[PDB]
Formats: structure tokens, C-alpha cells, sequence
């Protein structure tokens, strides 16, 4: 579900919807929230409607506009499941830092906004937050269980604002010598924190997924707030 | 906010900051931004990225550098908002002319130029982008709700470059008496368009302003982006 009206427009042309909330105390600072691979579907609507109880306004863009607008996949139906995965497959990255862009550039400007911007990603949308942050649109980036961080290690260098990024000690969907890859890379530079989460799967802060645990959930989340907090005005 | 290590030196050696951006396309053309009242604020951001987003390099300088450099004020609070009057009083019109000449001059020739220069000014902007336009300094002007055009009608011959301004019709600080002067004294210059908005008042582009206009808002800057258009290579 997107919310009706809400248009955004891409450098090269391309527009997108995206699911909208804010808090009535405005200005707010303004999260924008990168999707997994299943669309903007619940556990969107989970997140968005968390940041807003929080007292941030967050925007979570139809990233996959380019190839099948209005997506909203159930993570635990079968062959929803699969279909995330080839939505997966055809994914420009690129593209998708570029949506993630505009999407940030309309949370500035809002009238809700108080000109502060954070990203917060899932999985895919936390791979995107890391080369958001490498870009440095945004003031502050967290990223949950990102995939293939450890492809993008050249650009730690290039990280000049926070960034907070949250990985499952049992994630098997990173390879086992990854970890120390990352957490070498990434702790030559102080603006950049990973946490590890020894009990913890993959997409651990979703109750649909098996990979869930709730105290490192809300451990993470904790953590997440508390790094997001010096954007409130 | 202003850019890193950027620093501009004007026609008196007095030196002043600016906010910069360029797009990913180098070279552009370089629109130079005249700001409101109140510095280099969260609207000057906005105008940057919009800008950018739209093919174009953008410069923003410090005009309030001569009385309190970096100032940028939120026109919503009481008294930033009376602060920025009191800087807007003391403001000298002529070297904030000179001040957007040395910008202008400087926009010509960086690694990201394509040697086009317009300017796009709002409400002490856009006088300033008459102002500017009347000395000739660059290859086209607009400006939005321009304050004390009727002040500057014997100017109107000196304009020999395009230029587009945008008014609001019912601007409190553009009363009826001068609406039409303005309206009769460009009306001599076929090089000066001006559009009235009726719905409209001051600061109608900005969606901070309790005069925010969407519809307005929407219609000026699509009017802005296609005569800003043939700079474009």
C-alpha cells in the first residue's frame, strides 16, 4: 500500500509513490526507509508507523517502481517469497541510491519537515544504506542486515557522516569470513558502527521471519533510536 | 549552511562563503542563487538541490556576510524572524549586486561549468535579480516576489538580458499602486516577462511560509526551469 498522492521524481525522469506518515508535533526530522526485497508491504508499514510513535516523519519510497509498481510481497507465502527474489535479481543499485536520493531530497522540504534526514534499510535497503552514506546524502544511515557489505569496503573511506549498521552473528546468508572483513574495514573509521548480534538471524527484527529474536530486536532498535535522537529538533 | 573551503572574493576584497552543488552530468550551467531575508537557510538547501536535481550546478553566497557571516535563520521562530528585518534593514543593496557579480564571474569558469550563468533570486533575491539584470552580468534572470521593483523603474531600459519574475497578486508587501507601475514600467522592456499569481502573496514558493501556495508554487517553477532551459548544452 502507497499512499495515494505522494509522487517523487528521479533525477533521470522516473517517478515513484511511497507509503507517507509524520507525527502531528511538526517539524519533525524526516526518516526515509529502504525496503527488503518484498516491496513496501507490512513490515513497512510496521516501520514506518514505529519512527512516527518515536516522533520522526518517515517516507518509504516504492523502490521497485522500475519494475512492478506497487509490489508488496508476504515474506512467508511461497511463491510471493519467489517472486521477491527475481524482483531481486533484476535490481539496479544504482537506480536504486538514485530513488533513495530524490525520496531524500522530498523529506527536506516538507512542511513537516525540520530539515534533518536519516535513512534507515532492511537487507537490500541496508546494502543501499551503506552506499547512501558513502554518498553522504543524508545526515545519519543505519542499515539492518545488509547484504554483501563486504563488497563495498573501498568506499569506507568515503563515509563522512554516521553510520550504524546492525548483523546477525547466525546470519547465514553472510558467509562465514565476511564478518571479519567488515568488522576490519569498518572499524577504521570512527563514523562507522557495526554491531553484531550473537544469537541472531537473518532479517532478526521481523516477527514473519524464523530469523526473529526479540531481545536483539529490540536491542538494535534501541540502539537505532538513540543514534537517530540528535535529529530531533 | 554553507560549503567547505569555499570562498569568493568580491569587487572590495571583502571575501564571502556559499553553498555549492553540482550535478552528476559536469559541465553545467550555473545558476547563482539570491537568497530571502534570512541567509543561506533550509530554503537556499532546497533551492540548491532542486536546482542540481534539475541539470544544473548551483551557487549560493553569503549575502549576509558584510553584517553576520553564516547567518541562517528559521523565518517560523519569533525572533529569528525579527532578526533577519534588522539585517535586512542594514542590507546594502549595491554590494549585494557586487557580492552576486563576483559569484557570477566565479560560476563562469569551475571544472563543473559549462560557461552559462543565470541567476534565480527570491523576495530580497529577486530584487537583487533585477538589479542584476540591469547591470548585465548574466545570461538570464528571474526572480520571485521581488520587494521595491517600483523603486527601480528607471532601470528598466538598462535590461538587456532575459528576464522572468514571478509575483504574488496579492502580496502584502507589493500593494495595488505598485503592482501596476511595475506591470506598466516592464511592460516597456519585451527582454522582462512578469507572471502574477492572484491566489498568491510573498514567499509562495516556500513551504515553510504560511503563504505557501502549492498550486503557484508548481506553475512558477515549471515556468522557471523552461526559460532557465537554454543554458543548457
Amino acid at each position: 500500500m502507497l499512499t495515494e498522492g505522494i509522487s517523487i521524481q528521479s533525477y533521470d525522469g522516473h517517478t515513484f509513490g511511497a507509503l507517507v506518515g509524520s507525527p502531528a508535533k511538526a517539524p519533525a526530522p524526516v526518516i526515509v526507509i529502504a525496503q527488503e526485497i518484498f516491496g513496501v508491504n507490512a513490515f513497512m508499514r510496521e516501520t514506518v508507523s514505529w519512527l512516527v510513535d518515536q516522533g520522526y516523519a518517515a517516507v518509504c519510497p516504492d523502490l521497485y517502481a522500475r519494475q512492478a509498481p506497487g509490489t508488496a510481497l508476504d515474506p512467508q507465502d511461497e511463491r510471493q517469497r519467489e517472486q521477491a527474489y527475481k524482483l531481486w535479481q533484476a535490481f539496479d543499485m544504482e537506480a536504486g541510491v538514485g530513488d533513495l536520493e530524490a525520496a531524500i531530497r522530498y523529506a527536506r522540504h516538507q512542511p513537516y519537515s525540520n530539515g534533518k534526514v536519516g535513512l534507515v534499510g532492511y537487507s537490500l535497503g541496508g546494502a543501499l544504506a551503506f552506499l547512501v552514506a558513502a554518498k553522504g546524502y543524508v545526515d545519519r544511515a543505519v542499515g539492518y542486515y545488509g547484504v554483501g557489505l563486504e563488497k563495498q569496503l573501498n568506499k569506507v573511506p568515503e563515509v563522512k557522516h554516521p553510520a550504524l549498521f546492525h548483523m546477525g552473528g547466525q546470519d547465514h546468508f553472510v558467509p562465514a569470513p565476511s564478518r571479519q572483513l567488515i568488522t576490519e574495514g569498518f572499524g577504521a573509521n570512527p563514523l562507522l558502527q557495526v554491531h553484531w548480534y550473537e544469537e541472531a538471524g537473518h532479517s532478526f527484527a521481523r516477527t514473519s521471519s524464523s530469523g526473529y529474536v526479540a531481545s536483539a530486536a529490540a536491542l538494535a532498535n534501541e540502539r537505532t533510536l538513540d543514534f537517530l535522537a540528535p535529529l530531533q529538533s
